[PDB]
């Protein structure tokens, strides 16, 4: 029982190795019967248990008991379910034919797309994209366009092609020939391309390709060269992605995005569907309040509105079922009136073409309240923390979170909320039909139960001081989800029971007020061993994080932002050498670092550095050692924060992208004189100096010292004018693109001098500059404009 | 546990017998899901372990323990993976339609192929071949040819036929009829051949057959007789092989080989692809250095250039992703932008039609540096050594390495570097996309890991005196890979740990300098038992190879070339009788052999014989016993090296092919008089006498004494003129084809006398003969020419 402990280890290390590979195959299988989905549904929990207890291999007898009992469990369920598979022996389309009476107003978009199609001869081959989420109006606006009369006056051959998510090239191109009027010839591929090329000479053709996905998309540029150019032809690709809109490369302007319906438009849509007997009109007025409540709760999608209309069409129009459907809503559209209309299938097919890590990343958004506005940064740090992101080829921590987030937003699953001047995204939200889809998929494998026992991670809402959330010992994550402004009122015993979870990788506490100081609350985090992230942002009783933080050897990131009382950072955040993000933004009262910051090397984000004094903290000398970082945040207080021969400490950062300088609590002119030798690298994408007590430019702000600057913002400051190296217009220019001047009451410059010094501007967002009165925006003084040029 | 030792042996001998036969089937299977590829990936390692420990059957209790534990391991993984297969239930083409705007210059090749097609009436049926590696420009140059207007003026029926690697005859010939304009008739085969013959009377036809492979190719001469001749028809076969170019037998001159792109041409190709928005022009100049670095690193293939262009087309054109793709390159084209363009598939399909021994032989080229120029001889000896080559029917050692190497170079996987006068190949290299393809296939089964633990063989680069290469106990081979000029600086402990590997079949040390003499370094090679090859060429501390070489009973070849200090060869290289190659070329200080060289009989190559004196070494008498050799190398020093009645020792070598005579350190005229009785056999393919102190011809150099001589070279010498038997032009002639006269300052003859005495010459390469001034080359004196006649 002890001598075989390695052997009875390693077969488990084999068996997990097979079974998750089996769980990379069964979801790629169509026609899933009930036994298949049930044994996948418990093999996922069994995978969680196996890789849960497998980490304990890093007496040697109780572990052998655990290995033995779970091996017997897995072999028993295999031999228990296999004869049921021994016993038994083992479509979506579209069309240009629609009804044109229930189409609630689209005539502005119809007009815009018709004036887009009238300019087809201006390009060689006008291609267009209709990008939006599932069931939004894309195929209907396409059918509304090219069934108009004026398009048939313009285009003489109109071709509809229904490309499903499952297809082949052969049926696509022979369907093109069937729409061309040629007979269905049993024929091979190159002859079909020759025929498609031959039937399109001198003909102003319009093809509309529907439901184009990003799966084996290379067929596009096996037929894109087969289309004749210069004839004024036009392609309209309707799809659910911007990634295919750039792979087809329509244009950034030729993409049309349909919008959600207004409540008046959605209400007469629902009248036209549900009350279809008496001419689409409401007959009895006791249903109008409940009906308008249902319609305003459907929130804009025509698919859900027509589904609820088809659901209520087979009732007797009495008040009680209407009222209960108004208060029980999600549970019926997931029954689909027992599988007839299938809204959930039309969104689940958009779910079911993600990569598996993106499936895991989109699955965690079932953990948030009703319409909360989710910050990007917390999602990205959770994904990096509990391991939904892998990396080897340099795309290590932050940029992999960036392209996973952009991969989700390019599937039209997550929509943005606000965007800065520099195009980066800070907050995002999701449509609620996607939200309860992801909840119902979390109602499977024990990702997010949230009722009952078996959960793998949990999210806390507001004010659980008294409601006593159940917490079992599985708990791979604990997140704090607030609805943009509330604070989770928490007591002490829940935070004590957080430290009882052995397997807890994500612990982020974002808006919470505790009863005791957090030094003795989290004193037993030595019991936490495989913890990857901590964002202890915005907590009241935090003064000193606990001193039992020596055995946390994993600790991939460490966040504490906007906590104004953080006096001492311990010297134990030096030795563990496996850090990625250290993030202290705007933490005022802070003794500005420990010593060996340059000792750990694998970190990428270092915000709020506060370079220390002589016999204090750490200087800027070891920043030369940090050859992997790409975001860096400085904040300066007085003159002796920086040292003379360290003033060239920012030239050897090869992979650096952005710099933020926070000279908020500045003291003397010595700081102003000593800033001007800090030279950024010649590669630099964004810089944001934001309080800057100097009066002139910092004397490196020139295209000679940093040529590749694209985005730039200047917040508040004592800045009066720019020096002569700031223009430098003999032959060099900025190649800068986004510029922001937030609150400057002393800054004076011109506008055409900027336009002859910055030839590549797009937008300039200035909103408090009472002294220019020469820019093209509506007022550079009190309010703000953007100057979105052509 | 002991009485069943035979039984528990032999079932393993059965089980390996099944499982590798299973591993001769699963790679012939399409639609490989994840569980299939994972259990193939560990059954390969399990095959290596099974046949690794199976050789130990030649106490009897520990071996029974080993047999028992691996049998339990194999049966456990079988019963562990079988229910996952119980659970689940179980295209490439081309066209004459292309874009003709991105085609970067081919007008010289287009012109040459058009003047080839203009001479179609000169032959009965002009057939042509386009031979090159995968993704080079073959189908594009074919499309560029027969979509020209003048070809349609010439040929009235142009037929494109896309023959994939998976096909049938029926679809090929009905596609021929579909291109002929006949309707797609559901019809059988002989009627289709009759129709194809009937539609081609009096019609100047052009057919282009694309991607023709060497798999069931007999369909060619089931339709080659069906094509009408004398009409001026033309066939263009584009393919990836010269073997099919000779099986179709186009001509040796009618084959066109496209070349890699120039850096200017590849740069405007990359501009035309990547910057496709603004007319294929670069817009911002900070990307030109990184862009040209990527383009010059892609090295000529249009496929990789258009793949990198399609990869960078979906980015935001900022500097940082461009720079990291410039420094992380291979890891993205093996993700294929998550399987959309698939360069790796287009080369892996060329990998996946090799025979399995050729798969193993091509797999070992993942063991070399970036662009090193690999000698043929080391590869061939490694393949013979560790057993990728089997032989029974006389093709025993060297010629099987020759036709395996020619089989790899005829797939356009390995390209040549330099070639001698006699057409034989000495050094070869590979394109780097093939190289990291073979690395990624070695990233599978533990052939070549090279990082981490599990390796089956290892290759050392330069200067590992201090870097301490990890070496586990598996290690079936250890090769030394140098980049044409460096020497692997090695210490003593690595060479001591080489002798710790129990299972080591290939040990070749080609460019290394050691610290201690190799007599005591390799003293414990008695621990080596299954060692097959040793090339101890070019090592400094080698004076005497160690005397523990009595138990090496396998030792298939033994090489030590260009090691100038090798005094004594031990008498233990007589008794082991299983030698193939003994190769001492140019080893100066050497006591010229042991005695029983004629005792061992199964050897093929014996270079640098140095025939001994009377009571010394070995004479030429036992060379009559060596009835299997085909390459033989003599080197002569003075007169008593050879004996009188041994002067007919070279007439009974039936299978001999080549003779090299090295009379470098010659002494007296007695050697010149005693050479002239050494008569080669009447079959002789190449001879190279190279220092030859005599003044006349050796008096056997005549078509009477050796009729079948084809290739011949004469290096430096005191030779003045040729005797009258050297011409012999009454009716006999040389039938010689390649001739080389390297550095002769006394040799005088004519040119038209050679042309009337050697009617079958092709090239005569003379480069230092200051005294002829009558040959057709540019200068027979200081420089050299080749005289490549028509
Ligand atoms: N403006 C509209 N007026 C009335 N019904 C509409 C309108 N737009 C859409 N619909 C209805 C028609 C269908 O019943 C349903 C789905 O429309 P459809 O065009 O298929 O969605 P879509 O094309 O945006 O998504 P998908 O790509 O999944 O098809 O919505
Ligand atoms: N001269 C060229 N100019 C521009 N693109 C080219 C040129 N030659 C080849 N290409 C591009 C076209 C395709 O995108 C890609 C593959 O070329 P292609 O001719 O299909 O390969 P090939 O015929 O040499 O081998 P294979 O048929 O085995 O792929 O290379």
């Amino acid at each position: 029982t002890v001598s075989d402990y390695r052997k009875q280890l390693e077969d488990l290390q084999s068996e997990l190795k097979y079974m998750q590979s089996f769980l990379k195959d069964a979801e790629r299988q169509k026609r899933t019967n009930e036994t298949l989905r049930t044994l996948v549904a418990d093999l996922r929990e069994l995978v969680y248990e196996a890789e849960d207890i497998l980490v304990d291999c890093q007496l040697q007898y109780k572990k052998s008991k655990r290995l033995q009992e779970i091996n017997e469990r897995i072999t028993k369920i295999k031999s228990q379910v296999e004869p049921y598979f021994e016993f038994i022996t083992p479509d979506r389309w579209s069309s240009p034919v629609y009804d044109h009476t229930q189409v609630v107003g689209l005539e502005g978009d119809k007009r815009k797309i018709k004036e887009w199609l009238f300019r087809s001869n201006d390009s060689q081959l006008l291609i267009m994209a209709f990008v939006g989420m599932g069931g939004l109006g894309k195929t209907t606006i396409a059918q509304e366009v090219f069934n108009d009369k004026e398009i048939e006056h313009r285009f003489e051959r109109r071709i509809w092609v229904s490309v499903s998510q499952t297809f082949t090239e052969e049926q696509i191109m022979r369907s093109i020939l069937r729409n061309l009027g040629d007979a269905s010839v049993g024929d091979d591929i190159g002859t079909l391309l020759r025929k498609i090329q031959q039937y399109l000479l001198g003909k102003r053709y319009l093809i509309v390709m529907d439901d184009v996905w990003d799966k084996n998309l290379s067929w596009w540029d096996k037929i894109y060269q087969g289309l004749p150019r210069g004839q004024g032809g036009s392609v309209i690709v309707t799809t659910r992605s911007e990634s295919v809109a750039k792979r087809v490369q329509a244009r950034d302007d030729k993409t049309h995005r349909p919008e959600l319906l207004s409540p008046d438009n959605s209400w007469l849509l629902f009248c036209n569907v549900a009350f279809a007997a008496n001419d689409g009109t409401c007959e009895r007025p006791e249903l109008e309040d409940v009906g308008k409540e249902i319609v305003t709760k459907c929130k804009g999608l025509p698919l859900t509105i027509k589904a609820v209309g088809g659901l209520l069409l087979c009732k007797d129009h009495v008040y009680h079922e209407w009222r209960r459907i108004a208060e029980h809503f999600q549970d019926e559209l997931r029954g689909n009136t027992s599988e007839t209309d299938n809204v959930m299938s039309s969104l689940q097919l958009s779910y079911d073409e993600l990569p598996s890590h993106l499936k895991s990343c989109i699955l965690t958004l079932s953990l948030y309240p009703e319409d909360c506005v989710i910050p990007k940064q917390q999602l990205v740090h959770g994904w990096i923390g509990e391991g939904f992101v892998m990396w080897r080829n340099g795309r290590s921590a932050t940029e992999s979170g960036e392209d996973c987030f952009s991969g989700l937003t390019n599937r039209c699953l997550i929509e943005v909320v606000d965007k800065t001047y520099s195009g980066t995204i800070i907050t995002c939200k999701i449509h609620d039909m996607v939200r309860d889809l992801v909840i119902d998929i979390a109602k499977k494998d024990s990702f997010s139960n949230p009722e009952g026992l078996n959960c793998r991670h949990l999210g806390i809402s507001g004010n659980f001081d008294e409601k006593q959330i159940k917490v079992n010992h599985k708990l791979r994550g604990v997140v704090s989800t607030t609805k943009t402004g509330e604070v989770n009122k928490l007591n002490s015993d829940l935070a004590k029971k957080f430290t009882d979870c052995k397997y807890l990788r994500v612990l982020d506490i974002s808006k919470s007020i505790f009863d005791a100081p957090l030094s003795e609350i989290l004193d037993e985090i030595a019991s936490l061993q495989h913890l990857a992230c901590l964002s202890l942002s915005n907590t009241h009783p935090l003064i000193q994080f606990p001193r039992s933080m020596e055995d946390l050897h994993n600790l991939q990131i460490l966040d504490a932002s906007y906590c104004q009382n953080l006096k001492q950072l311990q010297p134990c955040i030096v030795l563990f050498k496996k850090l990625l993000v250290l993030d202290m933004t705007n933490c005022g009262s802070l003794e500005c670092f420990p010593k060996g910051i340059g000792s750990l090397v694998k970190l990428e984000v270092l915000l709020g550095f506060k370079p220390a004094r002589s016999n204090n903290g750490c200087k800027l000398s070891e920043v030369k050692n940090l050859t992997n970082l790409r975001k860096l945040g400085l904040s300066l207080t007085r003159g002796d924060q920086i040292e003379e021969e360290e003033l060239d400490s920012l030239i050897n950062l090869s992979k650096l992208m952005s710099i933020s300088i926070n000279c908020y609590d500045s003291y003397g002119d010595d700081l102003i004189t000593k800033i001007d030798a800090l030279t950024p690298p010649h590669q630099l994408h964004e810089l944001s100096l934001q309080f800057y007590p100097g009066k002139s430019s910092p004397s490196w702000l020139s295209p000679h010292k940093l040529p590749m600057l694209r985005y730039m913002s200047i917040c508040s400051g004592n800045l009066v004018k720019m020096q002569e190296p700031f223009w430098g217009n003999e032959n060099t220019h900025w190649r800068i693109e986004g510029l922001m001047l937030s609150s400057l009451s002393d800054l004076d410059m011109d506008w055409e001098v900027l336009q002859q010094s910055m030839p590549y501007l797009r937008t300039v967002t200035a909103n408090w500059c009472p002294e220019l009165e020469s820019f093209a925006i509506e007022d550079v003084g009190f309010r703000g404009g953007v100057w979105m040029k052509t």
